[PDB]
């Protein structure tokens, strides 16, 4: 008798894994129907974006905490506490702190306050490496608790970058890491950031963040260690990890069912290698599910919600289909634990969570533009054909007008 519309993203081995959760919810609530609305990852901020212009949001859907306020701010997220509060058979204390704190808002600051949506998952995003290529080669193991200075990572990166087959051609490099998504941790750990501490000024000048920055790119360009720039326009570096041609690259608990279905060699968990700090950083990343302000079954719209984010039931539909780590602290920690689940350091996820991961900078700002306005510009850098220190300096003015904006329209919107 009744519909809902549910708004989401993933790769194509989470769209598959959600939907089979969906059918569980519908298959327990026989009077909800559910229509789903899906996109590939990259699609999905402009699909979302289009659909609050017009004021048709979907009952459900995915969404950025970085936007949380803004959303607030313009009523586009239903106020649920009194809807989970009532809803016996959860208890939001079991679930990741930090997770559930993204979506909590009190009028002034995000982190307490009422709930205005319910976490997808946190995500830890670790590092992997090859162990089975390691091996062929003789090199000694990585540590799975001491991270390789940025040294130390380019000197194993170059013993396992060769020509295996013997034709003269490489064809098995250190590694290819994607500047959207891991230059963070090399930032975080060499003591820099893209903001300062009070998340109002921009800070990407900072001589710490052009070493990190250029140290990033001279993994391509410089040291070698990486498939050349025509290499990976044939076939990208995620791709070639997948086929075993790659000693590291990055795995999220959202990759997992995909390596499962492709990799055929063996790999484990390690620290991301240490700058200036010495010690490890990466990112630990968060959706939020949210219900429409203007829901007409805001009762059952939460119990979607619920059962994604909190319901044991659906989360361990989710866990087995290998998309996401544990909600719920304790499911976590045995999961963890379990050596018949790989890789065997999947402990390395919940350090990531509990030790070293940090948020992305967007997180704390009104809105990203000024964030997505230094990565517009950056594949300059990265192919070699500009400094980071020249790249830095024009980018920041730039940056800096955006995060000004973004300060001066929460003034705004918020009164
Ligand atoms: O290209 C290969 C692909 O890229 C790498 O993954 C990066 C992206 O992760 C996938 O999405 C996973 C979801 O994102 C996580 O939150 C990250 C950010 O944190 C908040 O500030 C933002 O709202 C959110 O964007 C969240 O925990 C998780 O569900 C996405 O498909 C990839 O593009 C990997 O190397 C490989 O999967
Ligand atoms: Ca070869």
């Amino acid at each position: 008798k009744i519909e809902l519309t549910f708004m989401f993203r993933g790769q194509p081995q989470e769209q598959t894994a959600y939907k089979n959760v969906v059918k569980k919810f519908e298959e327990k609530h026989p009077n909800v129907k559910v229509n789903i609305v899906v996109t590939s990852p990259d699609q999905y901020a402009t699909k979302l974006r289009a659909a609050i212009a017009g004021r048709k949001i979907p009952d459900v859907f995915y969404f950025n905490p970085g936007e949380l306020r803004a959303y607030v701010n313009s009523n586009v997220l239903l106020d649920i506490t009194k809807y989970v509060e009532n809803s016996k058979g959860v208890n939001l204390q079991d679930i990741w702190e930090k997770g559930v704190n993204k979506y909590r808002f009190d009028g002034e600051k995000v982190g307490q306050g009422n709930l205005y949506g319910l976490p997808k998952d946190l995500g830890p995003f670790a590092l992997g490496y090859n162990k089975t290529m390691f091996e062929k080669a003789g090199i000694p193991l990585p540590d799975k608790d001491k991270p390789y200075t940025w040294q130390e990572f380019i000197d194993v990166c170059k013993k396992l970058t060769k020509d295996t087959n013997g034709d003269g051609k490489l064809d098995q490099w250190g590694t290819g890491l994607n500047a959207t998504w891991t230059l963070q941790g090399f930032v975080w750990s060499n003591g820099a950031d893209w903001i300062d501490e009070s998340k109002t000024k921009v800070t990407v000048d900072d001589p710490k963040f052009i070493e990190a920055l250029q140290f990033f790119a001279d993994m391509q360009n410089k040291y070698k260690v990486t498939p050349s720039i025509a290499e990976a326009q044939t076939l990208d570096t995620y791709q070639r990890w997948l086929r075993g041609q790659l000693g590291f690259f990055p795995v999220g608990p959202w990759d997992l069912a995909a390596f499962d279905q492709q990799i055929k060699f063996e790999y484990d968990l390690i620290p991301w290698p240490a700058g200036s700090t010495g010690k490890p950083a990466t990112w630990v990343g968060s959706l939020g599910i949210g219900v429409s302000s203007m829901t007409k079954h805001p009762k059952e719209a939460v119990e979607l919600a619920l059962y994604l984010s909190a319901d044991p039931e659906g989360q361990k539909a989710l866990v087995d289909q290998r998309v996401q780590l544990p909600n719920s602290v304790k499911v976590a920690e045995e999961w963890a634990k379990d050596p018949s689940i790989k890789p065997a350091n999947k402990q390395e996820f919940l350090d990531i969570i509990n030790d070293y991961g940090h948020s992305f900078p967007t997180e704390y700002t009104y809105n990203g533009e000024w964030y997505d306005e230094f990565y517009r510009n950056l594949q300059p850098v990265l192919d070699g054909k500009m400094s980071a220190e020249e790249y830095v300096k024009k980018a920041k003015p730039k940056m800096q007008k955006l995060l000004d904006q973004a300060i001066e329209q929460e003034k705004q919107a918020s009164k």
